[PDB]
């Protein structure tokens, strides 16, 4: 009662910003598989028995973290689940070690402000607890389905993977509620652990909310209308801006153009990322940024210490400049890239830099949870390897290595196409990034039949481009 008040006050302060003012928050579209947040845990016709597990699947950059942080803030302010949950515990998955031994009590205490929380009091009513697991796909290391034995004691220290598996399977605090957010790529791994989950999909920004975002980002109404009109004129940007991270990336780059006229002709997500990074260029620490990202991807480190950045040649003034440029993020003496997609962009760039590791071993670990799935590393490799595209940033890349990698990617597509890791639609996202018709046409010939499941206008745009470049050699 008195501790619940002290805890709620702490949650209200630490969840006030997107960075850690939640007035820049724009409503995200959620669908059940127009769901009202307050009714998420209500049974439909489950004879009055509530739903204890809710899974929010959402693409990278769709706003899973922002939605989870808004949920924490709304609840702490008495706006959400006021009469349903005494406690909401935010489990930031990227900070949870899968090997360190810890109890569920230690985990709950790590979410508390003070060193001595009344853990026995908190756990007295498990059904009044909602565990908000943000970013299942961001748990560093392997998350094996065979792990065990399962734990049924909230006080027992277990390896992080056994602890989280026991919690997800509802072995530990069986009637506590659980809200897990994940990229659709990890849904395969997660579904095996889930007990009667309610599945919800985060679709991102509607066309109306895309405009709303641009108008909220730009203080000047004239600048907001000019930036939104640019997006309306460009099919690719208009279509990609359903992803709130893309809205932020585009708005940020257009802001610098406004300082110095508005024109963005980006046709791929690689073009969008290069356009953004080019706006920060006044670059010296490119080999250091790329090696840091590649080391963090291959060795599973999303949070870096001051010691980690020092190992890659990033001094005090450099880490402060990257923080100001919105390339680095300050997290709880820990640093990370502003988004995991940027860490994967610099990891892809590491393989092409001229002064570079083996792309064959990288492709062997593609689609593995242990490595983060390497979706954007591979997509950005297809994009950056495109010779028909250049910039000052891309001039630092080697044409010799890019030509070798281009041949390896074509041989990789051939095997995937000729023979469940990269779907056919995922190969289309890769080919769409490549853009270059000779490669695209050669790769499209490897497919014996087109078998795709389209869900979004982005899926249609990408697959339609690939199918238009899939014409039989003999045809006409
Ligand atoms: C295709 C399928 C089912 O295999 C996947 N669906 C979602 C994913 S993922 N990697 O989890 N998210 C994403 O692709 N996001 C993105 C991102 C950008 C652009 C686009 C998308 C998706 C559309 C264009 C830039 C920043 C993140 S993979
Ligand atoms: N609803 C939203 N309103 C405003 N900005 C948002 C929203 N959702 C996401 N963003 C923007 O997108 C970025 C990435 O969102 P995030 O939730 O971290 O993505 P994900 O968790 O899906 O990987 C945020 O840093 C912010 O700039």
């Amino acid at each position: 009662k008195d501790y619940r008040k002290k805890y709620r006050k702490y949650v209200r302060s630490r969840f006030q910003c997107i960075e850690d003012l939640n007035k820049r928050y724009t409503r995200l579209r959620l669908i059940k598989e127009p769901i009202k947040m307050e009714l998420l845990f209500d049974p439909d016709d489950e004879h009055s028995e509530p739903v204890h597990t809710v899974v929010f699947q959402g693409a990278a950059g769709i706003g899973k973290t922002i939605l989870a942080r808004k949920m924490m803030l709304d609840w702490a302010s008495g706006t959400l689940y006021q009469d349903r949950f005494d406690y909401l515990f935010y489990i930031h998955c990227r900070e949870v070690s899968l090997v360190t031994q810890r109890s569920l009590g230690d985990l709950i205490m790590s979410c508390c402000p003070d060193p001595n929380p009344p853990i026995h009091k908190i756990v007295r009513k498990p059904s009044r607890i909602l565990f908000l697991m943000d970013g299942f796909d961001e748990l560093q290391g392997a998350f094996d389905e065979h792990i065990g034995p399962l734990c049924t004691d909230w006080q027992k220290a277990e390896r992080g993977d056994i602890l989280l598996s026991s919690l997800i399977r509802k072995k530990l605090l069986p009637e506590a509620s659980l809200l897990i957010t994940t990229r659709p790529v990890a849904l395969e791994k997660l579904q095996h652990l889930l007990d009667h989950p309610r599945h919800v999909e985060i679709l991102g920004f509607s066309e109306a909310k895309r405009k709303e975002y641009f108008f909220k980002y730009f203080s000047d109404e004239a600048q907001a209308r000019a930036a939104f009109s640019l997006i309306q004129e460009n099919e690719v940007l208009f279509t990609m801006c359903f992803i709130p991270l893309v809205c932020w990336i585009v708005c940020t780059g257009l802001k610098q153009q406004m300082e110095s006229s508005l024109a963005q002709t980006s046709k791929t997500t690689t073009a969008v990322y290069v356009f953004f990074l080019s706006s920060l260029l006044q670059c010296a620490h490119l080999w250091g940024l790329c090696s840091l990202a590649a080391d963090g991807i291959w060795n599973q480190k999303i949070l870096f210490e001051e010691s980690d950045l020092r190992n890659h040649g990033l001094q005090k003034a450099d880490v402060s400049a990257f923080l100001r440029m919105n390339l680095f993020q300050k997290e709880v003496k820990f640093y990370s890239f502003i988004h995991m997609t940027f860490q994967e962009f610099f990891a892809a760039m590491y393989y092409l830099l001229e002064e570079s590791r083996d792309v064959t071993v990288l492709l062997e670990n593609y689609g593995k949870f242990e490595k983060g799935y390497l979706i954007f590393v591979v997509r950005f490799l297809f994009g950056l390897v495109n010779q028909e595209r250049t910039s000052y940033l891309e001039k630092k890349l080697s044409c010799k290595i890019s030509q070798q990698i281009r041949l390896e990617l074509l041989k990789w597509i051939e095997v995937k196409a000729k023979a469940i890791q990269p779907s056919q639609l995922e190969l289309f996202y890769c080919l769409y990034e490549m853009q270059e018709e000779d490669f695209v046409q050669r790769a499209m010939d490897y497919f014996p039949k087109i078998e795709i499941n389209l869900s979004t206008r982005m899926d249609h745009m990408v697959s339609s481009f690939c199918i238009e470049n899939c014409h039989r050699v003999e045809s006409l």
